[PDB]
């Protein structure tokens, strides 16, 4: 009954490493984990971005927990709808049970290679809510035609199917495509934020799946966050500041293109911008209550990206001090596939 | 020293099964795989198309083989380029030494899932010939910037990246391509034909090595064979005709879109159609002297397809009857870092 | 009353060569002709394509046929709509009463030259549909405007124009449209196919012209079939083959680019391919008894193409022994104004 | 040996008319037709505008007279230059040695019909020059492939040829473009003009046609006149200002969209507007010296357009009295396949 | 009260001169000015084309006159409806109560010049009744977002706005258009035509607000006249045929490109083709009368552009004789913000 | 030793337009000799709180000063603005007030560009973007008929009528070494904004060699800074002044791809004292203003122009003209933009 979900970090780790620190965390008691879709790194310091979908076969193959991408743009920059829905389709046909298809509307942090106007937030949402309806397609594994405003796929059908397809999952922190979410998708990914905003999301995930006449008690509701732990507060601190001044961005971020334009604006992070975003302390217990509150809360996994290059320690001190005193619901849903 | 490349073909097989009988490949003195990139099978009796990228990390963390793509179409259909090289950086950062990127100019049956104007051939050999630029951009490792007449590449760097690159390897049956091949990039890939052809295509791959002050001697020359073996020569042509009548399709078939289209032309292939093209016999000593024949013309890898869904019988017999007894010259190079 | 139509073959005939035999087919009791529309042959061996429409005009003056496009596709790659639509006014304008504009949703055989993205049989079909919306908006003969997905028509008039409009036939083997010709257009023009096949297009188009407030019975159901007649059977059996095995490909044809695609596709095209599809014989009495089950079934009119290269002998041939043994409902309605 | 040519207005006749009368024209003395290639006449009261490629098959069939199109424009609004080239191979086919493709830079009057950019007249010309080019590559009986800034031409041959292609005329009044006929064309066609302007189109015409190391000597240099011929003077004119108002138009025409506009202009048009651009007397005598001077000038064929709709009287009052008395150099160049 | 408007002819005149003779204007009576926006001058001879919304932030800095555009085409060749909209909050802001915004579809004259498809007017009426709804929307002074079939507006707004919007007048001489003016936005302006055509255009405009529930009496209702005044009746003709003759082009000019196509129309134009169009006498009580007769007709307003380069002495002259006899009623809506 | 002069910042961002009249016309009676008008569409940040549309303001300024003005700057690349109107517009302002304007361009920011909806290159792009429409404009100041096809821009038929005797100058505004070497190449002078001495040498070199290999001599050339600086009665004013009104001073980091002004909103919550350093000068020592500019001169700047970034517009224009203005010591035969 106890679990607890992996942050992978393609920003800033190397996916050798990243597959060592999986196996670990399974070792340790954490189930599954939640791995970035990106093309570039936040900043040249975090130094990382490798190809999560090759990555996440050797996943697969060496373990047995879940993972997810956190999250696919699938709106047709890096990647084609009918190429996620195949990716996910072989994913969950090799490890059924296992797969879950988190996307998102992107950021342009990576998808800004192509070339390509880059739309306004409501735009990309009305984008990803089109891409939804392409995936949903190719999943029913019948020869599928697509016309709509952002996507045009010819007679296309999915070969490679599980029995039954993996949970979509979308990852927002917009009130309006997480009622959206609750009507279309099967689960919600959303990071850390305060009580307010959390509430915010989950009722409006919860108010789009009642509307579109579903249980929402039985669909995720998943939380990524970031937390800093180390042997001193100190380094806690310091390993912050160093490795995800993002997370001291407190604004829109989804514009900016370059790993450069984040590392020069990381200059303006202090300690104080990470509050409520980031928890920076070596003591164990206030990140067993700080995980406990979100449960309570009514999120269901909580996958965790421990900022500092300390992956294996933290793991440890994860596995010995905090997840066997989390306390889950016990009917809890999980994203798998029915 | 003993080897051969097995084929993996995701037209036809899920890819667990796929993981499982390279994992025997492996112990049965295979040393390489060779991964088809499709969206789609030829037909619906195949039945299968994995994503292969997914499928090759599964490879790479459960053996030992080299592997690469047979080949991924980089020219902005299914794959922006961009995207192609990370792919690779990313397999060869993973697995260093193992990895080869085969690229080509791609067929209708995948690509035109995205609804997109289709080029003649030789229009998107020029395609292939820029994305091949913007992969190499990306391998250096620095911020890039590309702009020509089919890609755009914003300010992108490859931050995972191997010490060294995987060799790309181009795999076609135009001699200008070849030829270009040898210019532009680490080695050749070519599917199984008569001897005047092959000869032509390794001539042009030598000649453009050469005059671009490279040592063709050094670089790769591989091929790829469909095959049908079973125990008796009846079944083994059964195998060809059920399961791979494309391999009886003497005419240029990147144009075609659906598997539904090759299903209703596959009515019209017979036995005689696949000469030259799937040797189909039980007798491992002819398949032993077919594969020693393009040792013997100069291909350094051959990977092997056989086509009957008796995949692991195929490569227990292989690695019983044929491996051992193949002569490979000690020097040969092979596709790798 | 006698009568049979004459299929005229632009793949394989210059167009001085068609002249002549069409007018000698006039006066063997043919009274109508079907002009094929293409810029290339199905293959080399055929070796021919006329522009169809300055050739109408040398038909429609020196005989008194009928004679109609089988088919042009007026969707905008080699013709625009608008263009088709003076072209047929201007010809009917000229010889009232004689032409029919056939139309269709084209291949790419003929259309890909021009290079653009070529749609899925589906979307053609609805470019076929805004096609038929344009001519017949320009047949009113008033100043009109159009704007829809596909075609946009500025301020535009027909000053030439016959009394009465041509009819505007769809050729099809699509259920779907074959309703649609129904309720949108004056007639159907099908292939040869079996019996089942010929009774659900000829139903679709029924219904749809019924839903429409139409009545069907005086609407042209014409079909074009593909024969062929020679001094032996052995001789129409290679008449066949090496004049048009594209009559034995049983597969869709609309998306292969070059004539020489068909031409090495045709390699693998035998005798039996050719069953319901091309009647292969030198009696005369199994041409008639072929013709008549057509009639039978509710066809008010036959276009028959002779595949051989002997086109006056097959057209004194048809016209001593078959044409006039032919039986036709006294009523039937003949594609004309 | 006597001769003259015959303009076959489609703006105005009927095509089952202009049919009959080219018959007559061909029994009367003339040799050749211009036949313009319309979609819209100029004004509503000319009425007409036949599709002139069906049209010139039945010309073809019925006649021995040379005929050409006086222009088509094959720059891809109403016809693709491949398309013209295979029009142009069937015609030459079918009637061997009568057809010569008459091109130019066409008019927005027919073009604007397919709603696209319309270019300026500069711009037109590189248009046309491209597809002179995918004319000529056709016309080798190669299969060609072509792609330049305006045309894209896919694997493409003509099946369908004579043994020597039909010349190529270009219909131009612009220096630069006349030139350019020279360099690239077989032939020249211009409209009636002063003698300054016409001199200056005949000299560049050489000039191109030298520097590319042809003999213009052997090269046609065709003019098409506006004339109107009638029993009386006062008919004459009559029948220019109802008939024929856009000759009274020395402005640049090629922009303007609709036979409505033109005849809201007509109404400001007077028979002084017409002087050089259209003789309007029933002195047969004063044509015949018209006509003879234009051959002076070194014009190896000429093309007579009558305005009026007298076209029967004006084809047997030439064939009387005026084609007889015109002098021809006896080894004039016609625009005809070699 | 006394009043009349002076129409400043930026295709004539330098801006430095319009600016000193509109000053001189106010000192003689007239109370608000029209200014064209144009690029080209119809001719050379005209010789001007100076960027009107530079110019009018001169004129409101060193008059009291009210003053609009005569008219604005925002329909996005040379101007975007969004930076039409801003220039108009700009200079009401500065000016209030003294600026009107007059839009129309725009001629090929000025707008060829950015090289795109030039639509044909039924096409372009339908783009500016969409650019009146960009215009409208951002007059809000909110953030909008747009996106219809001819603009797309990202998050936008206005920050420099007046308390109250400039009115919108729309200038068109069609039926359909006058109505739609009514319908959505504040007042018409209309050029000098025949009592017929005013009458109905005055009618579609009653009608169209009339159905939106607006109430027309309280709608400016605006005339542009061109007259001749000289010296002498024959200096007035001959300034009319000399500077003006495309006031004697009754026929539709809106696809014409070039200044040197007007002028080559122009040598076809005599003083009949003005009447209606342009009053061409010495004698300023025929002027008075005129004016009067339109003010009878219902408008509102009336913007008088002298065609003549004698701009001082019409000024003078309208001040001393026409300007003080005209009778306007005491009501009548003036365009100028509510 | 010059006259003395310094130029005024208008910050169409913060002020009403009608308000940024009045104190030009204020400055002009305090020894401001020009000044230079922002082209936006809208401000840094909502408290900001303006954008009015420089063009028409321009004529007024025009109408009711003798200054020199000058638009820092518009950006000719097609989206709000085809270059073809900023040659129009510029040719007017110029034929109105003859001697007076200079035409300010570069590459633009998304906070104003991104309205019209289109794609937005990487400033690399922009830049080839950017020499291209003065291609366009050039082409038209020389007041023939003249046609443009290029890889951004198409000009059919276009003539400017309205034309002054000489051209305006074109001036960039770049921080771009490689776009400042064009300008010297293919433009009559350089703006660019405050930055460290390392920076500026650069930019003036940059321009210098650009300007050199094109046959030009440099010394003639105007070289202009825009400067942000703070006044205010006390040092503690000052400083909270230059965070409540232009906390993108604080942001040293590009800024072009930013769409919204709620978006610098947001980021300016992160701003600090601190990050204005070497960007705005904050101090009510009127003395360690004039030092400031007295040191951009001494590097080789010919004309700076000065942004207060108080709303104590009056107060800092009547201080400066007061302390400041007739202190600075400017090179006898500075060059100026202004047409030949
Ligand atoms: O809350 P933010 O800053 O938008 O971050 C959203 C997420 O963005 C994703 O790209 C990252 O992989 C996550 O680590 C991060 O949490």
């Amino acid at each position: 009954s106890s679990r607890l979900g992996y942050s992978a970090s393609f920003e800033q780790f190397h996916p050798s490493d990243l597959l060592r620190w999986c196996q670990l965390a399974e070792q340790e008691g954490f189930d599954s984990v939640l791995a970035a879709d990106h093309f570039h790194p936040w900043t040249p310091e975090q130094g990382q971005s490798g190809f999560v979908w090759a990555w996440l076969g050797a996943l697969g193959a060496t373990t047995r927990l879940r993972f997810g991408t956190g999250v696919t743009p699938p709106i047709g920059f890096r990647y084609h709808p009918a190429i996620v829905a195949q990716a996910a389709a072989t994913l969950e046909a090799m490890f059924p049970g296992r797969f879950w298809l988190g996307i998102g509307a992107g950021e342009a942090l990576n998808e800004h290679i192509v070339g390509r106007y880059w739309p306004e937030p409501a735009e990309r949402i009305r984008m990803l809510i089109e891409a939804i309806e392409v995936i949903q397609k190719l999943f029913t594994g019948k020869v599928i035609r697509h016309e709509g405003v952002y996507f045009k796929v010819e007679s296309a059908k999915l070969y490679t199917m599980p029995d039954v397809p993996p949970p979509i999952i979308v990852g927002t922190a917009g009130p309006y495509m997480a009622k959206k979410t609750g009507q279309l998708c099967d689960g919600l990914l959303t990071p850390g934020a305060n009580d307010e905003k959390l509430r915010l999301l989950l009722s409006r995930f919860e108010e789009g799946a009642r509307a579109a006449g579903k249980d929402p008690r039985r669909m995720p509701r998943m939380i990524q966050v970031h937390v800093s732990w180390a042997e001193t507060d100190e380094q806690a601190i310091e390993n912050a500041l160093r490795e995800w001044p993002n997370g001291g961005m407190a604004f829109p971020k989804g514009d900016i293109r370059n790993p450069e334009d984040f590392q020069a604006m990381a200059r303006l992070v202090r300690p104080e911008h990470f509050q409520g975003r980031v928890l920076m302390t070596s003591d164990l217990d206030r990140h067993g209550e700080f995980l406990q509150h979100l449960i309570d809360l009514g999120f269901t996994e909580i996958y965790v990206h421990n900022v500092g290059r300390n992956q294996e320690e933290f793991i440890r001190a994860y596995g010995r001090a905090v997840i066997p005193h989390l306390r889950w619901p016990a009917d809890a849903p999980v994203a798998q596939a029915m």
